[PDB]
């Protein structure tokens, strides 16, 4: 399944170029919407932005999410952010489950 990462020597010091590096080394993937959608229907929930293929970022939820955007419900992405300089949080994947 999908889990959530975040800096250990800091918080959001994450770029999408090193999330890029991070994964994809043993042949996975970056996380994308279409990915986290179908993990949304397992009962997924993270209410945070990180980069992801293609600089996509966002913040699903399914219906709380207060620190993330403003109120409103489901997901919020921008598709594809210029702010690919700011720093954020990262997602990743890997075939060790679903």
């Amino acid at each position: 399944g999908v889990y959530h990462r975040e800096a250990r020597s800091g918080k959001y010091k994450l770029t999408y170029a090193e999330a890029k590096a991070v994964c994809e080394f043993e042949g996975g993937h970056l996380a994308t919407y279409k990915q986290l959608e179908a993990a949304r229907k397992i009962g997924f929930h993270v209410c945070a932005a990180g980069w992801m293929a293609k600089g996509r970022v966002g913040y699903p939820i399914v219906k709380p999410g207060p620190n993330c955007g403003f109120g409103k419900t489901g997901i919020i992405d921008y598709g594809i952010r210029l702010n690919r300089s700011e720093r954020w949080d990262a997602y990743c994947y890997n075939p060790h489950a679903k």
